[PDB]
RNA sequence: UUUUUUUUU
């Protein structure tokens, strides 16, 4: 079975008759699936827990640390996202013992037994032994939902594969879908059953309501649209349209938050968290709103004293820039923002002071609805729409239900409130219905190949590239049954052996290919006819006064004239006249499965106008357009409607004994000798050269078929005596034959996907001198392996000599160009060494980007080159002199928390340069970054986290 | 006009 899904509940009624002595003991009562969760966590099982608060699943996150320090062991909880990976830190830390933790910088205490890290150093220290998975119990997978990240959801798949058998895992989630083709591909990927628990239903449930502006002096009215069952209310959405409808940006926005504010002011559901969109439209209203003073004096002291005590840390004047002081003094009215283009220190101090209820409101964005739980009451939204990847979309359900998540709290209100502003037009409630309740998102797969994989893994000499490729997700469903695939071979080789040998000298001697002849010509008239009813020339064919051939079980090529072409075009009935056979019985158990119809040259041919050995009656069925065998070239000019309006009359039961009609009798009688005035079917209305067709396709297999039936007219087989019997034999090995050269590809290496790429890139790799041949790894290679990113640009251009050359103060404003991620310019005021290493540098990456592109890898040299984004260069030129922080703020516009973070960024690669310098054998350019290094990080940029020491 | 991670030796 490999997955388990164990039911939510119903099983567990005795939680404490068994495991009476919990590892961990609350201060209240766990509640069902938690109790479920752990009930599992005391056997060594490996749960799959989806559920939707985050303070839900930490209690299977901490009881199993609980039992991984009782047992001396060691356990990984790894978190995606850097910062949320430090609450964690303290938490744990103030709750037990020896935490240590591991991220691009910090390195606290790597000895302890609850290591903390993020997913990409994991997989870093996979590649080498490291000597700690020796020793491993649990690896808790914190938020396994970014699988469908587009940037970041290989490392996830490249990290549960490689992970040893011994080691068991717990994979909290978010309540997905499809959970069940997940779980179970873990539980068959590994040999360890896997129990999945999906819940529903947090506590706290939550009112949606909707506020719509008007009379923003004082009067606020709120619409409720969702409510705690989850109908929904269209009456609420009508009334917003009409108070829409009678009124008819920053002035006027001012008085939409002054109502709200006033509104939400005279109840106590004050902690109100503001999402925006956009960090200018954020910072925007919380400058132009300037006078609240929502604090009190006490409040107000403690916050003065401590943001002093915190902030004192620092030194005199960078404690003293615009930002710390207009931010203090909205922290003392009690006011925040949280936004990403501000100090680290400052979303640190907003986040640690809200979670004690001292700040009000909160304009965060989205940062704050990820990296952080910290539930407050009333959660408002500010827009519909946000900017993602240029497109500038809509937002989408997943994310939308965990703001919401986050709206009500834990004991201290009785329900939360969720607030969308709506200001601008109407809220357009379609999408809203599949928004605001909808199946969040299934689990996809965002496989791709990297170098870095692809070098560590030639390095070893026990695993495959392919290997992997075979083991990922997005091979499953192929994968899925592959025992049974491998069986169904095993087992019909062994059918092979069974049939006898034919002998075909003589009157036998074409047979086979004559077989050949017959399928093809067969399969190719059907793809002829296929480019006849999906044609609009078709579409014009067909109508009244159309007689065509119908072919299917029931009707045996038997010719029919159309009645009626159905008025609906998508399911194509046709009301149609064919004549058969009188039925001579009307017991269906004379009636059996006969000899197969071997293709004789009278049979393939066009079609055998079948004349009928009894009289000449007639039916009216309602035939599909693949049931019909051709679409013949004769106009009768027959009026349907009266022949539908004795049909469909006559076919009452007791109607079945009317005089026929001379319409009916008419027709049939030239049906009749239409039938038998053509020896084996009359001519198609041609698609070229009759419907005025250029499809090329058709040609090709019009002459195909006419040199195949030539050929097929003068066959020696056809005389044999036994020709059936062998043939039929024939048939049967080759059906077998093409089913086992099928499934045997299916089971064979090329099924992979991604395998042309895979050698284009291994190609283009061997190219360089990274790799010789028969894939081995030179040491180029061994350079580029143990790089963070842009190792083969970041390797060839150590190699050269370009930067060798350079100055200290010069080599981090070289390597500012790959990390900015901001919109690039060049400068004024730069030196000639830098204007000249930037167009090397350019060259280098034309180079690469031409010997991408003629290997066959699809990435135009252009968009690679384009990921070189200089225009921090002289930013950071300047920074690592010693110059201040204040100049840098005046010198450009832009946001300082997007400066500081691509100085850690830089930092940390004039630190990853440390293993390949020291390696290559290069001691001058090592000893040039090992002091660019040491001068760039003195201060704020670099100041330590406030809940880390 | 979003967010975003890549230890040690």
């Amino acid at each position: 079975q490999w997955a388990i899904p164990v039911d939510a509940t119903s099983p567990v009624g005795d939680f404490y008759r068994l495991i009476p002595q919990p590892a961990f003991q609350w201060a209240f009562e766990p509640d069902v699936f938690q109790k479920q969760a752990i009930l599992h966590l005391e056997r060594h099982d490996s749960v799959f827990v989806a559920a939707h608060t985050s303070a839900g699943k930490t209690v299977v996150a901490e009881y199993a640390i609980a039992l991984a320090q009782k047992h001396m062991t060691r356990t990984i909880y790894t978190s995606p996202i850097k910062a949320l990976s430090n609450q964690k830190f303290r938490d744990f830390r103030n709750t037990f013992g020896d935490v240590g933790l591991l991220t691009g910088d910090v390195q606290l205490h790597p000895e302890a037994s609850c290591l903390i890290m993020t997913t990409e150093i994991l997989r870093s220290m996979l590649y080498s032994g490291s000597d700690v998975i020796r020793d491993l119990e649990w690896v808790i997978f914190d938020e396994v939902h970014y699988i469908n990240d587009v940037e970041r959801g290989v490392v996830w798949e490249e990290v549960l594969i490689m992970l040893p058998d011994h080691v068991s895992i717990i994979l909290l989630s978010a309540t997905v879908p499809n959970a069940l083709e997940f779980a179970d591909w873990i539980g068959r990927l590994k040999r360890r059953q896997i129990y999945v628990i999906s819940t529903v239903t947090r506590p706290v449930p939550l009112e949606h309501y909707l506020f719509t502006g008007n009379s923003s002096k004082t009067q606020g009215e709120l619409f409720l649209l969702l409510d705690s069952r989850g109908a929904f209310h269209t009456k609420g959405y009508y009334a917003a349209v009409e108070a829409k409808k009678e009124r008819m940006g920053p002035a006027q926005d001012r008085g939409v938050y002054l109502s709200l504010l006033a509104s939400l002011r005279t109840r106590a559901q004050l902690p109100v968290v503001v999402f925006t969109f956009s960090r200018g439209r954020c910072d925007e209203q919380a400058s132009g709103l300037t006078s609240l003073d929502l604090t009190t004096s006490s409040e107000k002291s403690e916050i003065h004293l401590f943001l002093q005590r915190c902030l004192a840390r620092l030194r005199g004047s960078d404690r003293q820039l615009p930002q710390v002081l207009h931010m203090s003094e909205l922290l003392n009215r009690g006011l925040g923002v949280h936004h990403s283009g501000i100090l680290p220190i400052l979303k640190e101090i907003v986040e640690m002071l809200f979670s004690r209820g001292l700040v009000k409101v909160l304009f965060a964005t989205e940062t704050f609805a990820m990296g952080v739980n910290m539930p407050a009451r009333t959660v408002v939204f500010d827009s519909m729409r946000k900017h993602d990847g240029s497109t500038f979309r809509d937002l989408l359900p997943g994310e939308y239900v965990q703001m919401a998540g986050r709206a009500g709290r834990r004991g201290l209100d009785p329900t939360g409130t969720v607030i969308l502003l709506c200001k601008g037009r109407v809220p357009e409630m379609a999408d809203l219905h599949r928004m605001m309740m909808g199946k969040p998102s299934q689990l996809q797969s965002q496989f791709r190949l990297t170098y870095t994989m692809i070098l560590n893994l030639l390095r070893v000499d026990a695993l495959r590239v392919e290997d992997m490729m075979k083991r990922s997700f997005s091979e499953f469903p192929s994968r899925k049954d592959s025992k049974a695939h491998e069986q169904a071979l095993a087992e019909l080789t062994k059918r092979l052996g069974a049939l006898e040998e034919p002998d075909m000298t003589g009157q036998l001697v074409d047979l086979p290919e004559y077989y050949s002849w017959g399928e093809e010509l067969t399969e190719t008239q059907h793809m002829i006819q296929r480019r006849i009813m999906e044609s609009v020339n078709g579409l014009k064919s067909l109508s009244a006064g159309r007689v065509v051939v119908v072919k299917n079980q029931e009707h045996h090529n038997a010719l029919g004239v159309i009645l009626q072409v159905s008025s609906n075009s998508t399911s194509r009935v046709f009301t149609t006249l064919v004549l058969c056979d009188k039925p001579l019985s009307q017991d269906p158990q004379d009636r059996g499965p006969a000899t197969a119809e071997v293709p004789y040259p009278d049979d393939l041919v066009g079609f055998k106008l079948f004349l009928p050995e009894g009289p000449c009656d007639h039916t009216v069925v309602k035939l599909q357009p693949g049931d019909m065998a051709a679409i013949t070239t004769k106009v009768l000019r027959v009026n349907g409607e009266k022949i539908l309006e004795d049909f469909s009359k006559r076919q009452q039961p007791k109607f079945k004994k009317d005089p026929p009609l001379a319409a009916v009798t008419t027709a049939v009688q030239e049906l009749l000798r239409l039938a038998q005035a053509h020896p084996a079917g009359p001519p198609t209305l041609d698609p070229v050269n009759d419907l005025q067709l250029k499809d090329m396709s058709v040609v090709e297999g019009g002459l195909r078929a006419r040199k195949l039936e030539e050929l097929i007219q003068g066959a020696q087989c056809v005389h044999s005596p036994r020709f059936p019997a062998q043939y039929l034999k024939l048939r049967e090995r080759m059906q077998i034959q093409k089913e086992m050269e099928r499934l045997r590809f299916l089971l064979s290496d090329q099924s992979l996907l991604l395998l042309p790429e895979y050698h284009q890139r291994v190609e283009v790799l061997r190219t360089l001198g990274y790799v010789d041949e028969a894939g081995t790894v030179k040491l180029a290679g061994r350079v580029a392996c143990a790089m963070s990113s842009h190792e083969l640009l970041l390797t060839e251009l150590m190699f050269d000599n370009a930067l060798s050359t350079l100055r200290p103060e010069e080599i981090a404003a070289l390597l500012s160009g790959l990390v900015c991620q901001s919109p690039g310019d060049a400068g004024d005021q730069l030196p000639n060494t830098l204007k000249q290493g930037i167009e090397r540098v350019r060259a280098v990456a034309k180079r690469i980007g031409e010997v991408q592109v003629a290997c066959g890898l699809n990435q135009t040299v252009e968009e690679f080159v384009g990921e070189l984004n200089f225009g921090l260069v002289e930013v950071v030129y300047e920074w690592a002199r010693g110059m201040p922080f204040s100049e840098l703020a005046g010198l450009s516009g832009t946001p300082e928390g997007l400066v500081v973070r691509c100085i850690q960024r830089l930092a940390e690669m004039c630190r990853s340069l440390r293993g390949a310098a020291r390696l290559v054998g290069e001691p001058v350019l090592g000893a040039k970054m090992e002091t660019a290094a040491t001068l760039l990080r003195r201060d704020i940029v670099f100041a330590a986290s406030l809940y880390t020491q």
